């Protein structure tokens, strides 16, 4: 049952990656016309059973309460809103003409519609009924948006690693929502994993903080929109937010030391900053093996170790304040404005960065622009992800 | 505790994933120094926790009995010596010259040597005490195992896709034995990952299907050996034996249909299978695709697809059988000894042939050699594994 409904999501995601990835790597010819032709038969027989589940659901008797979190419907209807937004774009580069290439972005349109709005009418639905076909179908649904993210990111690191008419708006327009397609897919699967195993169950502050973030805040934006090589202030900058917040977060486990459904929580929280350490690592190799010890090379360097601890601390610190001061109540409470404030700066830039971020140039030369576009269209949406839980833990830091 | 096992265990690996891969696929110069050392530091600190293990433990009130099945031992033991013999070519072949790729080799033997012995004598303990610090070491000792499984693939793909002394000898050899360590490695990594959830835990035939078996057992013989192209019948005795296969697994499902601890088999079983089902899937792309309709492309065509029915048929006839006929209880004896002889051969040729397997020389057009031989590395350990778990189901139901 819940292990048939796992293995049959492996086992179709298995067979969409061989044909993902076989067709786009080999010698002869790019395959992709079977990729979307098998897209399209995904999210067409997953969008099917998701209305099938709406119309027969129109059962559950009690109801979760942390299942759907306000940070993880909200991120899914953005992106959901931005996948749409592709999807016209992905319709307006067809102005020419093969027809299933045409096909997938409706299809796709009015599977992404459907799926938020089931996800978000049925979040923390704990279905107690059709429990052996629902588990079937709800892994099917999240064995497509894996399919739709791993075809997402081959197709980004093959048209990015190669570089008609006013097709260039609706071309680089639609190459641009890339991220936010994935995104959407990381935040489709997590829901509907949420949901599978939620199937058959019945369950005041300082003024010194705040100001500090704040002009970061403000700061940061004059960073990233100067941009939209001869600049090394983005450095600065960002070594300054991250070794700011290094100490600050430090500080608060400090401060703890002196005097349930969370598993999930530091699983994710955990789980989604292993894509900030794996881009992290492969810059440290690619400044001490490539590039020789210069400002630039420093200063990566520097910025990869404080992003590994930055991650760290404020991981092990929103972990302690999960578990549980007659002045430093407020402290605490000010501890976590900052890197919520923080956090929220260190999210805009890349979301809604350009895709050759600025913080990887080395690790260009080193790794070459294909696998290093590769590995961090990969990575980097878990790194979005964990700024979103991270904001939204901080926030329930603060109501605590 | 076991979340934390976890995480360290996948953060470890992570951290050495990253390593293997960009210092081996970067472009000024092959980093694989610091791999090397890396996985010297890792095998020596799971050595040390194991042996501080077994002196602490010279506790485990109760034992497991289906945790150590003789098939996963000793398998362990023989893939354990291959690698000792494996490593004694490792030194052979250091008769030259850097320090740390010396060691290497030695630390691996006392590794894997330490933890051969420690899983043979501990493969059924269930652990009451210690939990947290035995779950950290053995989550270590996991992520060891698949980093030296990562590196060994890793290091395979790139002496093979190129191509001193007496060397030769000592250098083709040691590379012949290659996957049966990454054999060692996915066998002692299932073993540890099974005395990791076995902590704090108290829990007559007919004459016509074995001469069959028999005479195909004979037969697969006489076909590897005479390669030790211009030969279409190792297709063709691949086919009747998998086409045998499938409709002698299948009907022993119907004669079934006319009339606990097992999660982890089945897992087991449906999980391994996925190595040649995408081994598999990549020949069917690369036939449908890139050859054409020829009598060498037809045939591996034929031989992927009855190698996924076979596969599908033989594990849900097993699965039946394991939830579980006045003339044809013989009949079900005499089913799975004919399954049983033909999963032997079809385990023979894998594991002992050579590295370019004879099956596949589209998918090496069509992929690259490269691209292919790291497909074959990653997948086809899974396909030994479920070799011998099968026969090992077919022994058992026989017994049944």
């Amino acid at each position: 049952g819940r292990l048939l409904s796992v293995l049959l999501a492996v086992n179709v995601l298995l067979l969409a990656c061989t044909l993902i990835s076989g067709g786009a790597f080999n010698k002869v010819a790019v395959y992709d016309t079977d990729v979307f032709a098998l897209l399209t038969t995904m999210m067409l027989l997953a969008a099917l059973w998701i209305v099938f589940y709406l119309l027969r659901t129109a059962a559950v008797p009690y109801r979760d309460a942390h299942a759907g979190p306000i940070w993880l419907r909200g991120g899914l209807v953005l992106f959901g809103i931005c996948t749409l937004v592709m999807d016209v774009f992905k319709t307006g580069y067809y102005s020419s003409f093969s027809a299933i290439k045409i096909l997938h972005p409706i299809i796709q349109a009015v599977f992404v519609i459907v799926q938020t709005y089931f996800l978000w009418i049925s979040a923390k639905d704990c279905i107690h009924t059709h429990l052996d076909l629902t588990r079937c179908g709800l892994m099917f649904t999240l064995a497509t948006n894996l399919a739709i993210w791993m075809a997402a990111v081959v197709d980004e690191s093959v048209h990015q690693a190669h570089s008609t008419a006013i097709c260039q708006i609706f071309q680089q327009g639609y190459f641009y929502l890339y991220p936010f397609n994935i995104e959407y897919s990381l935040f489709a699967s997590t829901m509907l994993y949420v949901m599978w195993k939620n199937v058959g169950r019945l369950l005041e502050t300082f003024f010194a903080g705040p100001v500090l973030g704040l002009l970061l805040f403000v700061v940061g934006l004059a960073v990233f929109i100067l941009y939209e090589q001869a600049l090394v202030i983005y450095y600065s900058f960002n070594i300054v937010c991250l070794g700011l917040m290094t100490l600050v977060s430090l500080s608060g486990s400090v401060i703890y030391r002196f005097d349930p459904t969370r598993t999930l929580d530091v699983a994710l929280l955990m789980g989604a900053a292993l894509g900030q350490y794996a881009i992290s690592y492969y810059s440290i190799v690619a400044v001490v093996v490539g590039s020789p010890r210069d400002l630039q090379g420093a200063l990566n360097l520097s910025h990869a170790l404080l992003m590994i601890a930055q991650h760290t601390f404020q991981n092990v610190f929103i972990i302690e304040s999960l578990h549980r001061c007659h002045w430093r109540r407020r402290c605490l409470k000010d501890i976590s404005l900052f890197l919520l404030l923080c956090n929220v700066i260190l999210w805009i830039m890349p979301a809604f960065g350009a895709r050759p971020h600025f913080s990887n140039t080395v690790e260009v030369d080193f790794y070459g622009y294909s696998l290093w576009a590769a590995i961090v269209n990969i990575c980097l949406p878990f790194g979005i992800f964990y700024r979103m839980h991270a904001v939204s833990s901080l926030l329930e830091v603060y109501v605590l």
